[PDB]
């Protein structure tokens, strides 16, 4: 009855995955917590098992991590890249069943999850060059006989707690940059993606075993919200990166901040698409329902808000609608299917009320709304029209594919709008006006952290730091020095002379 | 009776300061909260009076400097850094007399007063240059017809809470990153340096409204913990820079997580010295010195844990007594004095009692222990011995000079007793060895934010990044790229092309 | 007969200048050489008289500066930044009367000459923040026990060789990086300038000498090409910055090469403007203006092509005409003034020369092309059309104020147009299409130093590095890590691990 | 009689090589020109031949390149980074193969040829990520409305020099920097080791091929001194990097700078090791040795000058001496050999004569100086003793293993010793003494563009930029920001307003 039973599906033993599958690694496999099976939302079929971590299993984990940072931070940084260009390397050798994977048991379509792998992939081969780069400048000193110099070094034990919409890539931007960084990690990722992160883990272990390094330096405690509380609250968990619901986030920043730990928070969003009148709408209508139907609306950087200039607001809309009838549904991972399931039954639900709270918030649905009937979490994209941009339920972040659209006149009404939601992930304007641009860049212009122009909310690479503003949290991962929130700086002075003398020019005698 | 009243102290007018002065700033001058009186603490007596800021005030005040900001943030950097280099001017003027003004309410001697005034500035100085540089790259993006940018921009409305050990450098740090950066300023200060809040203030504001912008973009509103507790749970505060005790910072940084604002953290100190066997021992006596008895040992930095090698312990210390007894005492304001008074009585009785607590936990009061015999809140400077370092009278951060004296016999124990304590502010060791100071400096080595060879666990110049980790709370003030702690990064792509993505089987 | 002499040029004392000016600093003031007169170009009037360097006086005055490196080398760089700081202050005390020297000697209008001391404020400003940054990063070695780090030091000796039409901006930048960078500097200026480099060397000596310096750290040998022969051939010339004629450059860069020293050249221009059809025009004919006759054309920056697409050919060649027809001409310090003369009865022949010249190949005169009949080198701003983009004359750089005005139609040719000359200074194009100004940055685009969109070719800012490409030389002065060039950076890898290498069999 | 033609050697043919092989690429393979035979320097057999460039391919293949660069310029640089990355997986998965022709052609140890291989791998690992950062800052602008951005562009041809000794690792590190910065290459490789460049060459061609970008990007034309004299004269080859000797070095700068071009010159080294009296001596005899010894004496970075300090320079001596000893002789493909053959009969001879004029100076031959008695270009490791420090064969780098030995005294003039030669490649210093290591790296310390401590003067990694002060040329190669040599800046002003304000507030 397991898909990973049937013959057609024999491809999931390539990741060693089998009938039940350890949730624990830590050097060693196991797990003495509960088994959970996870589903295909394709098709509401069971997959395979994964057991999960115990408090027993979680302890004995962190235990082991630090025990193993103390080796992992005495490897010199390029060396720890040479470890990461193998991650990546075997990453690579597997990129096409692991996004197959990714497609079976999160939902999205082949395209994307085998696109997963390769940020993955890539954000390995950029951390590479980076192990060689990082640090610090020396400075000149005000003192005669003194060095000043900035170091960076490991925090230690870096807790890692991923969502299920990029089980694999968010997992992969924290892992590549904490480990260049000379960090431990411990992963617990959504348990609806479990065999993702088991067979990611699987990747890596064997790399690590290969190089005769101790396990733990990349350690999994499969797990709910119990194991995540408990990272939060620990005190040996030196960085915690999560992504997730900006409602728990804010709960594990605080639990982080009771300890003066250290956290790293990528939270939700409610991110704006704007189309001024001089925007070429050959790009505008794509952009738009890509960014909005992409991954049936599961990215945090999904256009959930559409502001069009009132001279145009109809003739988008109508295409818009035009285009939407043709989006292909099927399963994630048939050719040409554009469009799969939900991740989850309960988020069809929450995509349910969410479309009626449009309703009785005034707004018309002119396309969609109703939940497909058909096997797995189908829902239907849908474009809501007519509300406020003050409606209640659009200022919500709802996980489900419905785009609210506005009208707008001016530019600097519909910048504040852009702004006036608690989220700031990600932005995007479409328009050909040079000043408006640069505004748009400029500090009355966009408030979030990602702010694009004439590409939809989900353009970004690695080269960049990713993250948002405001209620998504503050935190950055990937390119740029994002680095350094993964390391703690020391300013050190260095007194190599035989006198003594004080900054300022104190007198002291 | 107060001391601005008296001919002697007629300086203070050369400030501005008057016998009631108004304590909230924002473009106008006022103040309709409690009035409290500031004392000297060299003889306990009052010098002026200070109207607090109300509530009413406060609310006015900020909406006034995010008022301000719209205009603030539209001026070039560059030329935001020419009102920055006035203000660095303005304070070179009045350098000596802010610093008596300092010695005086503050009661630091009369060198730490200029020092902590020339600390602002320098960071003024050095925030000129940076108005030309703040930014991010242009990296190269993967897709053709792509411009990928990292842009930095104001996060608005930042405020200052500072503490009374450091009244102007602190808050001189934080104002001229944040000018420059293209934010305006809200500043509360410790009450018992009210006065040197309104003096400073008074000097930017006359910069401010000299160049004809809005006074708000530094405001001022005075008050205690009611103050500082609204701009924590305040969301028109985008960050709040606090710097004060390790208790009240882990509430604020609560309280400005819960809304999703920014801090910047700035706690508590429990610094040690580490004495090698093979360190210059006429580096480490001076250094110990001023490191513990500066500023009669109320600093973040002071040196509070020294660790001498079992080899040179007793010849260490009984050399620091013996420069101990030959410290010069006297009001702070006097040149050639080295040696001040406590900020506040409450202060020498909290010395009283960590020198009890530590002979009850088995230490020798090798030097000092005692209250002097003279006007004002003078303690002797003490040295105990013969505590394990894991004593808890030593785990307590005590604004008294009390300098904690233990043995270690090799590197790594005492590298992880530097680094057992909560806080993780500065540290130093005191060694000729080129390996031992490369660990040091490395992930087995020092775990805090300053990390120090041959010179004390205080002093730190203003070109690198100042701050703490562990309890300390993180935040990172003055140099290095510490001014990104007062922006906001985006990440920003452009399609300057005429391509569209492709149709994927839809006909467009 | 002498202008200074006279009782209306008796500003020209608060510079400290007389009759005649020695024109050798080291410390002490000298010059044995010839006694040269300077005119003003405005009325041909001698000035005043500066006695040049000598063989011998150019020899002790390296001598000399080689020696002050000894000292100044050692002084920490934030100190460095402080005597840099204070030169920036003095030149802002004199801005008015030394860019009425400048006006007076160089013959630029008032606010430009001005405008000019501004710059070396400004760099000042910035240079006084680069003192505490500049350096190299500590990198991560693949080696245990081992540091890694880039260090910068600096050269030596910093040879200055300027021109006369950037008298004081050219030498300053140059001045305030290379001495926050550890060097020292000798000047030889332009002749016909030689009092404006008597005076800025003044208020320079002053601070030095002020600050107990010796002031060597900034020398000056006025002289001619003999002086610049020696500073290019000289081994003790560490670093020779050489601003001119591309002619006599290549020649220094050769000298330098010759000798393995290290050289920056900043040389010719013939930069273009390239307005498309969808230009704002009421930008595109002010900014032609300006660039065009601004400094009456006699800038390396200054605008010498100008191409307009066929479309707008007409309209802005008759709007920037009836432009040119209001231009203010007159003395440099008089008011409202906008237009001054030649800087040399020499720039006139050239001038009257070119014009026929271009009649010669083709072009239209349609304004100016006349000498104009007044006193001093005064000529018409010049405006020639119908000239192939590719004709001799608009090829060859003249400093004159001729514009030559061509047509296109494909932004691909008249980019190639752009990027055709030797030259590769400054460029700049007016459109609003957003992907044509992206293609115009990247790599198919201009290929000059300076490129730019929506403003004129000249009045680039300190932030950023300024020079040119192909035969301008490559250098860099100023502002981004233009810095590095007058320093030479070390790649170190300490051991500090007791490892032993490994024995590879032999028995040690 | 061709060892390619010998069954033993045929692992030869998985380099792609055959008896005859075409020296030039450039999309297609060919060679018009002469046919060099290349030998073994071990026995003097020949190996295989190559086709040789004619001026006429040369002039096809640059035309290609230089076509070739239209279309790798408008690739996005991370996709330029993803070439390199499969070209060191092409190199990682030969590595072999590759070494043991680097030792048959060249003559090194297969560990070293090896190891030299590593290198070219560990660059394009470090370019792939340098491929997704390189770029400038974007400034903030003191106009409001205008942007200021630092760009970077490619410089378009680079053409790359080599010499034998690292006939495969300097090649790699200018073509993996040159390609992710956008430019395409022309490698003219020593004729010696012309088979090393065809079989490097054909790696990197079935990476292009197979990725359907035009071969040209990665030219080659093998060919003597007239192939090289063509590229330092030929305007279409943008910046010429050239490694080799200080003498024809000299020329290629000239002749560049003639044109001006741009140049990156990487020439001789006459490098020191000082021993103070504190140095770890188990740290000092393996690494002179290592140092002296590898590679048969043939790196730039090989120590040809050992300061021992009068203390312990007779023990290093003896101990050097009883470790020279033990240096293993042999084949370069033997295992468990540690030197081979020198590259030339050639070299045998400038080394005897070297060891002869060392003995006519007055120097003493303590080991070594004789020609082995076996088959190839075998010489015995060398150390002189006796000579004084300014021995003018001392100054001379003779590139053949000789170490010159001296003693010293003080600290300042074994600095000054160290920096008395006109090279200034590398340097070390084996010590324990904190402030003398920091005087080592400070303004007053070595010269030279390696400083090093506790380690040998060889053997630095990609993460810094490589290369030498002086007569050594002044070039960077590799790591940090030397990726900076291969592209052009920018600096670029936009106005995105309606507005026109100057720089500097001039009001016109
Ligand atoms: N510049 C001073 C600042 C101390 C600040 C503090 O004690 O809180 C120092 O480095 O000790």
């Amino acid at each position: 009855t397991l898909l990973i039973n049937q013959p057609q599906y024999a491809w999931l033993k390539e990741l060693g995955l089998r009938e039940e599958n350890e949730g624990v690694y830590n050097g060693s496999w196991g797990g003495r917590g509960e088994v959970i099976t996870t589903y295909c939302p394709a098709n509401n079929e069971p997959i395979a098992r994964v057991r999960q971590a115990s408090v027993a299993d979680y302890e004995e984990t962190v235990k082991k991590a630090r025990e193993a940072w103390k080796i992992w931070a005495d490897i010199p940084a390029p060396k720890r890249g040479e470890i990461v260009r193998q991650i990546g390397d075997a990453l690579r050798e597997k990129i096409q069943v692991l996004g197959s994977l990714v497609s079976l048991e999160m939902g999205k379509i082949l395209v994307e999850g085998v696109g997963e792998v390769q940020e993955y992939v890539d954000i390995c081969d950029y951390a590479v060059g980076l192990s060689r780069m990082i640090g610090g400048p020396i400075l000149p000193s005000e003192r005669s006989g003194h060095a000043l110099i900035e170091q960076w070094n490991p925090v230690g034990l870096v807790g890692i707690i991923t969502a299920f919409n990029f089980s694999v890539a968010v997992y992969g931007w924290n892992n590549a940059i904490a480990m260049i960084c000379g960090n431990v990690c411990l992963w617990k990722g959504a348990p609806t993606t479990s065999l993702i992160s088991v067979a990611v883990t699987k990747i890596i272990a064997k790399v690590l075993e290969d190089n005769k390094l101790p396990g733990a330096i990349c350690s999994l405690t499969c797990g709910g919200a119990d194991i995540g509380t408990a990272m939060a609250k620990d005190e040996r968990v030196n960085l915690l990166s999560f992504t997730g619901s900006t409602q728990v986030g804010k709960q594990v920043g605080l639990m982080v901040q009771e300890r003066f730990g250290r956290s790293l928070l990528e939270l939700g969003g409610n991110n704006a698409i704007i189309a001024f009148e001089d925007a070429d709408l050959s790009l505008v209508v794509p952009s738009a329902l890509f960014a909005a139907v992409g991954t049936a609306g599961q990215r945090c950087t999904t256009a959930r808000r559409l502001f069009i200039h009132e001279s145009i607001h109809d003739e988008v809309v109508n295409r818009l609608k035009k285009a939407y009838a043709q989006i292909r549904v099927g399963n994630p991972w048939d050719p040409n299917v554009l469009y799969g399931p939900l991740h989850t039954k309960q988020a069809v639900s929450m995509f349910l009320g969410a479309v009626e709270e449009a309703k009785k918030e005034g707004g018309t649905v002119v396309y969609g709304g109703k939940v497909m009937d058909r096997p797995g979490n189908y829902v239907e994209p849908t474009i809501v029209t007519g509300l406020g941009h003050d409606a209640s339920i659009a200022h919500t972040e709802t996980f489900a594919p419905i785009l609210y659209v506005f009208k707008f006149k001016n530019e600097e009404e519909v910048f504040a709008w852009n702004n006036e939601v608690k989220q700031g992930l990600s932005s995007s304007i479409f328009t050909k006006d040079l000043g408006r641009i640069f505004r748009w860049l400029g500090p009355k212009g966009s408030d979030c952290g990602i702010v694009n122009v004439n590409i939809p909310t989900s353009g970004a690479e690695i080269g960049g730091a990713f993250g948002g503003e405001k209620h998504t949290g503050g935190g950055r991962e990937s390119g740029s020095d994002a680095w350094k929130q993964y390391m703690r700086r020391s300013t050190c002075t260095i007194n190599y002379s035989k006198d003594l003398p004080l900054a300022q020019g104190i007198k002291f005698q």
